[PDB]
C-alpha cells in the first residue's frame, strides 16, 4: 500500500507512535517519507546482506529473520515479511523497540540527515487527526 501523508499520520497514532518515546508525529511521517516514500511493500538490500523492510525501513541485521543475514538477530520476534503488511501493527511495534534501543530515532539513518531539527510539523500540517 502507499499511504497518503495524513493517512499515515492517522494510522500511527492509531497504533500508538504519536509521541512514542516523545517523538512527535510529525518525525515519525517524515520518517516515513524519506525511508519508503509511504510504500508498505519497500525493500532495499544493504551492502553488507542484510535487507531493510517497509515503510520504516527495518533492517534484518537487528529487527526481523529473513532468513538470509547471516550472524543476524530478530529482536523484534518477527519475519521481516510482516513489516511489508498493508496494516502497520507489526512496523509500528517493531519501531518502538527500535527507539527504545539507546540512540532514539537516529537508527533511521534518513530521520537523522533529512527530518532531525526540521520543521517536521509540516509532516501533519492540516491532517485532520
Ligand atoms: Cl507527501
Ligand atoms: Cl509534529
Ligand atoms: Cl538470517
Ligand atoms: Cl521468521
Ligand atoms: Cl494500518
Ligand atoms: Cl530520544
Ligand atoms: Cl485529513
Ligand atoms: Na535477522
Amino acid at each position: 500500500k502507499v499511504f497518503g501523508r495524513c493517512e499515515l499520520a492517522a494510522a500511527m497514532k492509531r497504533h500508538g507512535l504519536d509521541n512514542y518515546r516523545g517523538y512527535s508525529l510529525g518525525n515519525w511521517v517524515c520518517a516515513a517519507k524519506f525511508e519508503s516514500n509511504f510504500n508498505t511493500q519497500a525493500t532495499n538490500r544493504n551492502t553488507d546482506g542484510s535487507t531493510d523492510y517497509g515503510i520504516l525501513q527495518i533492517n534484518s541485521r537487528w529487527w526481523c529473520n529473513d532468513g538470509r543475514t547471516p550472524g543476524s538477530r530478530n529482536l523484534c520476534n518477527i519475519p521481516c515479511s510482516a513489516l511489508l503488511s498493508s496494516d502497520i501493527t507489526a512496523s509500528v511495534n517493531c519501531a518502538k523497540k527500535i527507539v527504545s534501543d539507546g540512540n532514539g530515532m537516529n537508527a533511521w539513518v534518513a530521520w537523522r540527515n533529512r527530518c532531525k531539527g526540521t520543521d517536521v510539523q509540516a509532516w501533519i500540517r492540516g491532517c485532520r487527526l
